[PDB]
Parts: structure tokens; C-alpha cells; sequence
């Protein structure tokens, strides 16, 4: 990473960040959480680091090359947006980056290092970042087993477990912020059991997640 | 975070604060010392630090939604109270925080640094973690089993085991101090057995708990 | 903590402190050595940091409380000493501290840095330690099961054994040196069995604890 | 290492660094992600730091010197494009490396921390590195068990399971991209099972891997 | 601890430093290794660190107390060669410790830091903690089960497994150099089994170790 | 140790380095990698932290005696060629070091931190480590169970399991490279098994290991 006397200042990504981040997929494979920890883990990182937690995943190489062709994409689009000029560097500056500078794979980490820290500075590490993580949401989206069409409270399930599985099926959709606005308000009722979804009516369309579990415990 | 040569410099959330987080919300679910371990762990946390931990919370989505829309009534109540005013941000300023930069969701790592920093410092990561304790804490006592109210000593339960359960229960009461003192004083010598009931009558009703407990360890 | 170019800088506990702190409570109980522990891990804390590993401790919340009553009585004490003034704190100057300011309830973590590196300082940290450590003392007095009156050494058991347990029921006895010189000197070897009391006899009143071992070991 | 107020700075590698590099052979002897691994582990590393790594490795010593092997060929390399010149290194200048020098084996600390922060600096760790992962790459080779030839969708193989092993096959074949590329549009797709190989085929030559793997799902 | 910018900075002992030494003697009760083990955790600390070690012992306190006894006979000899004068301690100036000081019983932190980095320093904790290896060696003596006399080579036992029961008795006797120098000579070769025993007089009495175990391989 | 604003700096021996030398002679008694393993973790070590490492090994006193006859008489080679010479020093220089300075039995942490960072710096702790090599590599010949010349590859042992058996007994011979370079070239064909044996005459006497490894795989 890099991290702000205050000068900024150059580490390696230490054994234990890349050794939590290794047994994270190890064990949970690829999750909404996941990629929080992704994200966590990967603070003021430079491309480099980015590319050092992702080839230290073993296994899920199908994934792996999904986010292989996913960064490609954004690289392209880059490119198209930024093109790169013809002509010698002039002491005193730093050449602009392509696509495949910012994913880490034709650029030193000098060359990171300087975009960083210039003023203005291209935040590579932050750019290259969000292709990863527009990546990662396409993965999660394709391996969640459940689609939000198909939770339906069961008649003896109490209602908080049935919230529980309602909000972790909708984590892993792919869908904006107004969509899954739509989905709480009209699927959570709209699927409750017979009795729950009768209790709930006499609250009213806009009664708080707080207040509809309390409703319910009783039930 | 941000720790205080005693210039104030910004490091990552490190992975073992992240890895401890984590291990405790699998472990206890949420319960009073939960909380404790959640506002130790964000000493001088900005925003982004206390999204970090919230969304490496796998499971519990139900309290986790709860506490999204805690947090947004809290903001809604911010911008009521603090309106934005119109006009470009002045060289050498920096703008007025939102409900939703507060929380971390629509402002970069830099604009918390700024205000935290900045003289006078609005202290946004110190408001934010007010905001996600208030929504623990209704959570806890929505997760809380047993009410105050059930807590009575069993025929040969010792004392000091009564007094265990009673303060626990209390401790996941959401009231204030001054109802709490009266529970202690009501409850906890009303809902005794009638052995140490009676043994706790003859020191009278302003005597300590040391005091009590001494008094009931022969019975 | 605060820790000493030698400018003082301000830390938070770090997640090992804490992560030891409450796992030494979880195994123990309330012992002399938890308490040395809790003095070890504390060194240079502020109150902040002192609520901060009691609150984290789940379970035990008849002792939790106990504590809670005594660090009251102190501040009491605290109050009585020490009178809060009228009239407005001039520019330059902090405020005196009340007895809930040093047991961290009602004031800032700026206010407990204010007073502990201020010349002269208000070492509240320190202060509170000692309100805290008197209230643990008086826990582990009560939780203690056996007095030292009754450690008599068995027909068998080996002096050194004998000795270990006398000690260990020593450590938790709260009563002052000249006390504890007296039952050294007085019980020891008054309850020690035919055999070794003899043995001891012929060395004198007078004599160390390396030389009395070394007697009853051929015993 | 080396890790860059911004003066550098020389440190040891660390006990975990070691005793993950350590843990990392033991369990997964020579794939592709211990080379991450590798040179995650030694970003900054002196040619001592990537000795010491090579050394604490127990076991494989078949595997240790076919890497032995291999930096001696690289070292007869650099020595014939860069020869040492005869005459006394004069006062204020370092001597320019052999090969032997670059590997570690006959160069001190000093000279190796000389040549890396030098203006200009010859980077000798990171020239090093590179000859131990092209020697890593060869083993990796040598002891994956099968050819990417022999990737066949089995009859019931989910195409998720077969896309897994084809890359992970793919990813120890030692052949150039452009080979890469031609494997991945000639092979997956010929290797598939009967049914999805038709599937894809309605869907054309220049198809994505995650509109292939949505393809499959359904079959 | 205190550790050497160059200018001197005050630490608190860590939570691993203390959970290593109670580990240790939680496992390994007093044997020599403890004692390298005290004194390698111990290095630059101050008599309050020292003390901190000792009291989170838990268990062994007939031990314990041995070790308080020879702390307050070693104090009361440095109070009888350095009495302390009569009089104010003039600004600008420390006192002159006593022995209770140095045991860090009487003394605050700031003392303890005044005499260590003073010009002269009155090196405190290297006193105590030469007090306390005192009485950890008069522990490990007693509590050593066995006899250096008792050391004698069985029949079938290799010759290399009597030298190691040899030489960990020979770690445990309080003797001097010359006398160990003595035992060596004296009664390694004199207490082997007779074939050894013949096999290394025909070396002669001036022979090595690895003499000695060479000469015994094949017997 | 010391480690490298860029003024030197010395620190004490960290707990984990500690440990992780302790749980390596506990595991491995004493082989190459232990010996890897023994530099790596004295990086910079004064002598004071190497007689640390070589104390905390409890058992394998044989060993431990062997390694202290070694240091002495290194020590005495070292006082022969450096003889220490009559007078006092003068104010604004350090003594010449003996031997037994040398191995940090004869002085202070002081006199070892003043020979390292002086101009010119008398190595003291990189001289002793030497010594300690010196005398481990003795204890691994010694140790080591077999002999090079009993290596033979059995009928039906793959060669690279025979090769790996090989280059580890070689490994702990104690004979110079040249010889190590003729036993591999004599030895390692001419104890394979006649398929083998033959099918690697047919490359010729100067071909790699890689070359020989593939030859021998389809047999
Ligand atoms: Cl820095
Ligand atoms: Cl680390
Ligand atoms: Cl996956
Ligand atoms: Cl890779
Ligand atoms: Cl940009
Ligand atoms: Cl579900
Ligand atoms: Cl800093
Ligand atoms: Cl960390
Ligand atoms: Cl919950
Ligand atoms: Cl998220
Ligand atoms: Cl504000
Ligand atoms: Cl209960
Ligand atoms: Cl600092
Ligand atoms: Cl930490
Ligand atoms: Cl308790
Ligand atoms: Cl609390
Ligand atoms: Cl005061
Ligand atoms: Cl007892
Ligand atoms: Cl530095
Ligand atoms: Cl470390
Ligand atoms: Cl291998
Ligand atoms: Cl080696
Ligand atoms: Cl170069
Ligand atoms: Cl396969
Ligand atoms: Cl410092
Ligand atoms: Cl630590
Ligand atoms: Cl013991
Ligand atoms: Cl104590
Ligand atoms: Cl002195
Ligand atoms: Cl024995
Ligand atoms: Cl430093
Ligand atoms: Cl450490
Ligand atoms: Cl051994
Ligand atoms: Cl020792
Ligand atoms: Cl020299
Ligand atoms: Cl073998």
C-alpha cells in the first residue's frame, strides 16, 4: 500500500492482510462479504497488490478468468475515453496511463507510484479497484444459487429467520438501489405466510423493518 | 483510522481489528459486550472504517437492514437540523456535510479526513458511530430473549447466581439510568427467594450489593 | 494508551490487548493474577481504555456491578476532597476534574489527553486504575472459596505442595503485610502436619522459606 | 527488505513473512499460487531475503537444485552481456556485479543495499527475483500431472467444474499467451460434453466466458 | 521495556511478551530455558515490567515467595553498602535509590526512567533483574529432581542420550564453572557403561566431545 | 538486533522470533533448514541475542555442549591472531575485543552496540554467528543418519522421489562444493536403477537435471 511528519510512504502488502485475504476464499468462496473484505483489506493499495490478492487464489479459476476479461473491458474503455499521445515524456512529467498500466500488467511500481502521489494525482490503485470490484458483482450474481422471486416464508418459520434469508438473497442481487427499494416494499409482504401477511396489513405500506418484526415475534 | 512529532496521520483498518470484528459477530450474534468490542475496535474509525466493519458482517441481514434504516433516520434528522446552502465552496474551504457523507455512503476517504482534521473539526466518524450504537442497541433489545420483568430466584439457586442473571437481563433493558435504578431497587430484593428475601429485609433498603451478597452466601 | 524525539502521541488499544484482556476473564474468573494482567495490559491508559476492557467483559455482571459501586464511592471521596469551583474556565486553562471526569462517564478522550500531559498533570488514568484495581481486590476477596484459616497439610501430602496452597489462598486474602507477616509466621508452620512441624521446630522461629522446604523434603 | 520523511530504510524479513513462506511449501509444494505467494512475500527483497526463502525449504531438494541450476544459467548469461573490467574501484563508486553478486552468494549486505538505492540503482534483488521465478515456472511445469490436452467435460460435469479444471490446467501450461488465447477459443469449447458443446455453438466464436457459463447453467 | 533519531522512548511491555511468559511457565514449570526465556523477554525493562512478569504468574507461589524472600535479602545488602544520606534533593538532581526502589516496590515509572536514562545512569532494572535470575537459579535447583551423581549410562542406552541426561542435570546444579569444568572430567567418562567406557580411554584425557561422541557412534 | 532519517537503532529480540526458534529445534532437532532458519531469524543480532537463541533450547544438551567447545576454540584462534595489548584506552575509543567479548560472555550490550556502529565497525555479532554456523554444521554431520554413498535408487522408485533422497543426504555432507560438484556427477547415475541408469547414458555426462528428470519420467 501507500500510507500518509506526514509524507507518504511506500510498504509491501503485509502477511497476514494477504494471508486473510487467502483463507477468506478458502472458505467462503465468492459472497457479499467477501468483497467488503476485499475491499478492507485492499486500502491504499497500488495495482500491484491488487494483482498480488488476486493471484494468490488457488482454485475458482473459472472466476479468475471471468475478472480476467471483466478488467479487459474497462481497459478498452479507458483506452477509447483516454487515448495516448504521440511524443517524448518531457523531463519534469510522467507519461499518461493506458488501460493495461492502470491493471498493474505493463507498468512498474515506480510508475504507480508516481501517478499516486503527483499533484493532480490519477489514483490507478482506486480506478483499477473498482474495475476488480465490478468483477467480483458479476461473479457473486452468477454463483448465487436463489433468485429474490423464490423466498417465501414457510408456514412454521419464524418471522425474523424468514427476514434473514429475504435480506442475504437480495445482498447478492444485481440490481440498483431503486429496485431493491421495489423488492422490500412489494416481495417481503407480498411472500410472508398467511398469518404474518395478514398482521402486517394492519400496520400500513410504510411501517419500518423494526416495526414489522415486532409485529411478528408474537406470531 | 486517524492516531495522533504529533501530526495526525491516516492508517487502514488493520486486519486483525477487521479479523476480531468479524469473529465476534459470528461467536455472540449482538449482545451488550458486542458493542463495547464494536466502538473499541473504531477508536479515531472514519466512515469508511465503520462501513468496513458493518458490511464484512456475513448472516444477521435482517439486523443489518435494521440498522440501515436506523442510520438514515438519523441523517433525515441531521439535514433537518443542518441544511445545505447554495453556492460554490470558496478557495480554502470545504463544504458542509450531509446526512449521507456522514455515513460514509456519497463522500471520499480525503472530505473525512478534511473535516476531521480541520479547524474546527466536525468530527463525522465520532456522529456516524453515535448513529450505528443507537441502532445496536435496538437491535440488542429486539434480540434480547427475556424481559426484566422474569427474572426470579430459583429455590436453591445461590444468590451470586441470581445476581448474574439479573444484571445481564438489565444490561440488554433499553432505559434510562434512572429506570434501571429503580429496578435495582424494586426488583432485585422484591423477586429474591423468600429465604434471602427475608435475610435482605434486615440491613434495610440503602444497602450495597457487596453488602448483599455477603448477607445471602451462608444461605 | 499514551506512550512517550520523545513528544507524547496518543494510541488506541490495539485488538491483542483487548483480544487477551477478555479471554484471561473467560478462563479465571477473578484471581490475583487476573488483576496483574489487568495492570499490565492497562499501562498508559486513559480512562476511555479502562471502561473500555470492563465493558468488553461478558458474563459476570454481579462483580461487573460490585465494581461499578465501588468506583462510585471513590468518586464521591474524589468530590468531597476535591470541590468544583464557579466562574468560567479562562483561555489557556482546562478544567478541575470531577470524580465521573476521571472515571471516564463525563468527559471527552481530549479532556483525559488535556489532563495527563498538562504541567503539572492530572494523571486520571492512573487515578482510576487504582479506584478500579480496589474494586477487583474486593471481588476476588468475596469470590475466594476458602479461608486461609482452614489450609492444614494433609498425613501424605508433600510439604511443598502444602505450601503452594497456603500461598495461593494468601494471595487472595485482604489484609495488610504486617497481617499477612503474622500468618506466615504464625500458621504455616502451626498448621503443617506432625511429621514436618517437628522437623521445622529444630531449625528456629527465624528461619527462611528455602531452608524449611529443603528440611521436609526427605519427609 | 527495503521500504521507503522518505529516506530508505534496510530491515530483516519478518518471522511470518518466513514462517508463511514456510507453511506455503510445506502444504501446496510447487503450483502456480505459491509463485504469487513467492513474490508476494518478497516485494523489496534483498538477494539475502530471497536466499533465506529458498534455504528454509525442507523437502523438494530435487526441485531446490533444478532451481540451483537455473540461476547459475542466468548468472553465465549476465556475465557474458555484461563482463567486469580490470582496475581498482576508485574512491566514491561501487563496483559493477557479477552474476554471482546478483545471486547472493558472493556479494555482502552492504554492496547489495549499495546497488539497490544508488543513483542510478541497479536493482540486483529484483534481477534475482526474476531468474527464481522463471526457475519456479520450470518446476511448476515439471510436476503439474497433466496436460491441458486432456481436459475433457465428463458426461454429468456441471460446465462450471469443467471451466475450474480447464484453467487450472491452463494455468501451469508454460506457452505464451498468443498459445493461451488459441487453447482457450480452439479447446474449451472442442473438449465440452456433447450437449453444451452444441449450446455454445448458437451463441458463435467470439463469445464471453460469462455468456458461455449463463449458457450451461440450464444443462 | 525502554529501547533506543536516537533519542530514548518508554514502551509498555506487549501482550505477546507477557502471554509468552506465561505460557512458558504454565508449561515448563523452573528448568534453566525458563530463565533464558525470563531474561530474553526482559530485555531493557524497567523494575514495574519486571514485577509485571512476576505477579502474572498464577500457581508455584511457594516459588514465588522463595524468590520475594531473596529479592529483600538482596536489597537489604545494597541498603547496608548504600545507606541514603539526610537532606533535599536539590533541583535539578534524583535520589539515590534504595533497595526497595530497585525492587520497584517504593519507586513510580518516572524514577524508574530517571535513573536508567540519566548521565550517569543508575541501571535499576539490570540491578533487580539480576536479583531475580538470583532466586530463579536457587528455584531451578531446588525443584531439580535429580543428582548430577546419579547420571550413570545403561547397558543398551547410546552413548549420544546419556550425554544429553548428562549435560540437562549438569544445566541444573548450582556449581561453578570449575566444578561443572571438574564433573565433565571427572564423571561423564568415569559414569559410562563399560564398553563406552573402555572405547574413550584409549582416546586419552584431553579429548572433545565430538571426539568422544564419534568414538561411541558404533558402540 | 539493529536495524537501519537513517541514524541506526537498536531493538531487543522480538517474542515471535523467539518462538518461532524455539518451536523449530523443538520440531526439526538439527538439520540444513533449522540452520536457514538460525541465520534468518539473527539477522543483525548482537551476541547477546545470539546466546538468547542458543539458551531458550531446552534438550539436545549434547548438542548445545558440542556448539560451546566449538565458540571456544574459534575464540582461541581469534585471540592467537589478535592479540590484546597492554595500557588503558584513551578517552574517544573502545577497547580491542577477545574472544570471549566476541561471544558475549565477557561483555556489555554497550561494547557489542559500540564495535557494530563505530568507524570502521569490528563485526562482532556477523563473527560470532559464523562461529555458531560453524559448529551447527559440525552437529548436522554428526546427526545425520545416513551416508551420501548408501543413496540407491530402489526398482521400483520413481527418480524423482530417488533424486529428492539424494541432494537431502547431500544436503547435510559435510565436503566442499567441488566434491558436493563430483558426486553428483559420479555418484547420482551410477546408483540409479539399471532402467534409469541406462536411459540417462544415452544423453551424455554434461546434461542438466531438467534434461535428466524427464528422461525418467516415462520409466
Ligand atoms: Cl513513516
Ligand atoms: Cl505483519
Ligand atoms: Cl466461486
Ligand atoms: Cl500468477
Ligand atoms: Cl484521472
Ligand atoms: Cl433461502
Ligand atoms: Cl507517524
Ligand atoms: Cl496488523
Ligand atoms: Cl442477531
Ligand atoms: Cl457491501
Ligand atoms: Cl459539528
Ligand atoms: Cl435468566
Ligand atoms: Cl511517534
Ligand atoms: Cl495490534
Ligand atoms: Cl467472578
Ligand atoms: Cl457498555
Ligand atoms: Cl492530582
Ligand atoms: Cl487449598
Ligand atoms: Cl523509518
Ligand atoms: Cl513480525
Ligand atoms: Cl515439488
Ligand atoms: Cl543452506
Ligand atoms: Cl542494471
Ligand atoms: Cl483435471
Ligand atoms: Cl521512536
Ligand atoms: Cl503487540
Ligand atoms: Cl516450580
Ligand atoms: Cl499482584
Ligand atoms: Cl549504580
Ligand atoms: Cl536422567
Ligand atoms: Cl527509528
Ligand atoms: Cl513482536
Ligand atoms: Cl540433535
Ligand atoms: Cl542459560
Ligand atoms: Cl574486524
Ligand atoms: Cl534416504
Amino acid at each position: 500500500p501507500i500510507v500518509q511528519q506526514g509524507q507518504m510512504v511506500h510498504q509491501a502488502i503485509s502477511p497476514r492482510t494477504l494471508n486473510a485475504w487467502v483463507k477468506v476464499v478458502e472458505e467462503k468462496a465468492f459472497s457479499p462479504e467477501v468483497i467488503a473484505m476485499f475491499s478492507a483489506l485492499s486500502e491504499g493499495a497500488t495495482p500491484q497488490d491488487l494483482n498480488t490478492m488476486l493471484n494468490t487464489v488457488g482454485g475458482h479459476q473459472a472466476a479468475m478468468q471471468m475478472l480476467k476479461e471483466t478488467i479487459n473491458e474497462e481497459a478498452a474503455e479507458w483506452d477509447r475515453l483516454h487515448p495516448v499521445h504521440a511524443g517524448p515524456i518531457a523531463p519534469g512529467q510522467m507519461r499518461e496511463p493506458r488501460g493495461s498500466d492502470i491493471a498493474g500488467t505493463t507498468s512498474t511500481l515506480q510508475e504507480q507510484i508516481g501517478w499516486m502521489t503527483h499533484n493532480p494525482p490519477i489514483p490507478v490503485g482506486e480506478i483499477y479497484k473498482r474495475w476488480i470490484i465490478l468483477g467480483l458483482n458479476k461473479i457473486v450474481r452468477m454463483y448465487s444459487p436463489t433468485s429474490i422471486l423464490d423466498i417465501r416464508q414457510g408456514p412454521k418459520e419464524p418471522f425474523r429467520d424468514y427476514v434473514d434469508r429475504f435480506y442475504k438473497t437480495l445482498r447478492a442481487e444485481q440490481a440498483s438501489q431503486e429496485v431493491k427499494n421495489w423488492m422490500t416494499e412489494t416481495l417481503l409482504v407480498q411472500n410472508a405466510n398467511p398469518d404474518c401477511k395478514t398482521i402486517l396489513k394492519a400496520l400500513g405500506p410504510g411501517a419500518t423493518l423494526e416495526e414489522m418484526m415486532i409485529a411478528c415475534q408474537g406470531v
